[PDB]
């Protein structure tokens, strides 16, 4: 009678949830948390008490190799048919979505402030710019900050080829990082909404939820199209030692209701990159495409690849 839910804050709709009470007559608990390293921790060897988690692609991976997941069951999930084929070719982590279900692609991209900054390429060099240094940020993350100059590079966002990575971290140290405030995963809509910062690496509906409707028209956010811009799957996964899979399945299936996904997507104005339905249902237009996403690469498992990037990143980071 308690779906016990572990995902980001605010990721899952609470205007969601309380319709998957109401129809059900159950309660959701539902943990957040700040990141899939948290969300992880919880889940490490052997068993959190949860029976739905939201991991990204490469924690997919990593968590089936690490045999953190139990096999879903799509016979109980009929809605697994309004995933797009497109996605479907993409999601080579879990190809026949044996441990997991995609929950939402989309990509982080640039939001630049108009008035100003009048002119621009729509591209990572962005944060080269020397005029806009001290009111630019990118994002506190290690796998968006290198793909972003790993893509800049002509590079695989997920490449194991170290003197590629090492190209990467001088891009980013020498010609990125100089031109920085900081970088922000959390506070940067905020400073984008102030002024503080004219330019930030960051989430489409961070940047428009933080900034007055009114001001809107003065953003542009792109998702730069001349590379290949890192792209992010997030999954609904059945944590091993699940006390309520019939309800981890009903509520995979509830939230792929078509109607019930476009309420997702228009909570954050996402567009339907990965249901077949929704965009019919939706009541509000997206931030950036579906299109948008094409071109961009998926950020996976690297494997021990991971140690030449963190290497790399403490030192961008903490230098
Ligand atoms: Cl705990
Ligand atoms: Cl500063
Ligand atoms: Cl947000
Ligand atoms: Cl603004
Ligand atoms: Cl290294």
């Amino acid at each position: 009678d308690v779906l016990y839910l572990y995902n980001w804050t605010y990721y899952t709709p609470t205007s969601l949830i309380k319709k998957f009470e109401q129809q059900y007559n159950v309660q959701v608990v539902y943990d957040d948390y700040a990141s899939n390293e948290d969300m992880f921790a919880k889940l490490s060897i052997g068993a959190s008490g949860y029976d739905l988690v939201v991991p990204s692609g490469d924690f997919v991976s990593i968590m089936k190799r690490k045999h953190l997941l139990e096999k879903i069951d799509l016979s109980k999930i009929p809605n697994v048919q309004f995933i797009k084929e497109s996605v479907r070719a993409r999601i080579a982590y879990d190809p026949k979505m044996e441990y997991s279900v995609p929950y939402y692609l989309g990509a982080a991209g640039i939001a630049v402030n108009k008035k100003a900054v009048p002119s621009y390429a729509r591209t990572w060099s962005i944060f080269s710019r020397k005029d806009l240094a001290y009111r630019m940020s990118m994002m506190d993350d290690m796998r968006e900050v290198m793909g972003a100059a790993l893509a800049s590079l002509g590079y695989n966002v997920n490449t194991k080829n170290e003197q590629e990575l090492a190209q990467a971290a001088i891009l980013v140290t020498d010609h990125w990082k100089p031109n920085l405030v900081k970088f922000d995963s959390d506070g940067y809509a905020k400073s984008f909404a102030s002024g503080d910062f004219v330019v930030a690496h960051g989430f489409a509906e961070a940047f428009f939820a933080e900034t007055p409707e009114a001001m809107h028209e003065h953003i542009d956010f792109f998702i730069p199209q001349d590379v290949a811009s890192p792209v992010y799957v997030d999954s609904f996964c059945i944590p091993k030692g699940a006390r309520n899979r019939d309800l981890a399945h009903a509520f995979i299936n509830f939230f792929l209701e078509p109607a019930h996904y476009a309420e997702f997507l228009d909570t954050f104005g996402f567009p339907s990159t990965i249901h077949r339905e929704a965009a019919a249902y939706q009541k509000k237009t997206p931030y950036y495409s579906e299109h948008d996403l094409e071109r961009g690469t998926l950020k996976t498992d690297v494997g021990a690849a991971i140690e030449h990037y963190n290497a790399h990143w403490n030192a961008v980071r903490f230098r």
